[PDB]
């Protein structure tokens, strides 16, 4: 289950990374 559990937070991981990207780096 590696990849399973991998790529499922792999985009979701993206899906934090642009959150705060876009509030924090918004107003960067």
């Amino acid at each position: 289950d590696a990849e399973f559990r991998h790529d499922s937070g792999y985009e979701v991981h993206h899906q934090k990374l642009v959150f705060f990207a876009e509030d924090v780096g918004s107003n960067k």
